[PDB]
């Protein structure tokens, strides 16, 4: 869990997988708008996205807060491991 570049969007995996995904998505959104303007945040039903979601801040400095402040929380009952995305073009 380190600084591996600094990024606008955060990756978050250990999703609960039982959850919809429009509802997660307002989830994440309600816990996160917290820390800045949210651009969008991905989730998808693909198979290799299972318990897996970005949020794309606006600002890199929100990016940085939400993934201070956010490392392990219980949502859904179940921790959360966040790290800056690595980038690919979404």
């Amino acid at each position: 869990v380190p600084e591996t570049r600094p990024n606008h969007t955060i990756y978050i995996n250990n999703l609960n997988e039982k959850i919809k995904k429009d509802e997660l998505k307002k989830s994440l959104y309600a816990i996160f708008s917290q820390f800045g303007q949210i651009l969008d945040i991905l989730v998808s039903r693909s198979l290799k996205m299972r318990g897996q979601a970005f949020v794309i801040f606006k600002e890199v400095s929100s990016a940085t807060n939400a993934l201070r402040s956010m490392q392990g929380f219980p949502f859904y009952d179940k921790p959360m491991r966040i790290q800056y995305a690595k980038t690919d073009s979404d």
